[PDB]
DNA sequence: AATAAGCGGAAGTGGG
DNA sequence: TCCCACTTCCGCTTA
């Protein structure tokens, strides 16, 4: 099954949830979630994964924080903003 | 207070 | 056995 960072990168490339997520600086790999429309994107992640419970942004962001140590995604000190690593972007 | 983003320890689930 | 890659739950902090 697809990994969360790849799910997000695929959405950003396809543009299918443009009102929920967007690039801030695609060259740097920085992206930002919609304050009002992030939950619809979280819901789609959980359904794609076939999880038992409804997915929420809180739980999705709990998973995102676990990438901080390995580096695929880092939190940026801006509201709802994160950054993919160069390695993730290159693939 | 009400709302919201952010945090992470701990334990549970999946598929190796 | 025991790690993967999250998921779920809970309590806390800051604005
Ligand atoms: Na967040
Ligand atoms: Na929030």
């Amino acid at each position: 099954k697809i990994r969360l960072y790849q799910f997000l990168l695929d959405l950003l490339r396809s543009g299918d949830m443009k009102d929920s997520i967007w690039w801030v600086d695609k060259d740097k790999g920085t992206f930002q979630f919609s304050s009002k429309h992030k939950e619809a994107l979280a819901h789609r992640w959980g359904i794609q994964k076939g999880n038992r419970k409804k997915m929420t942004y809180e739980k999705m962001a709990r998973a995102l924080r676990n990438y901080g140590k390995t580096g695929e995604v880092k939190k940026v000190k801006k509201k709802l903003t994160y950054q993919f690593s160069g390695e993730v972007l290159g693939r």
